[PDB]
């Protein structure tokens, strides 16, 4: 699977 | 830089 992070502070992990 | 794409539908770019 791939997993990927963001930071903007907003932040979130998305992965499938 | 590193440019992910999310889909869902919902779909996002989001890069730096
Ligand atoms: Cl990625």
């Amino acid at each position: 699977a791939t997993i990927a992070a963001l930071l903007s502070a907003s932040f979130s992990t998305t992965a499938v």
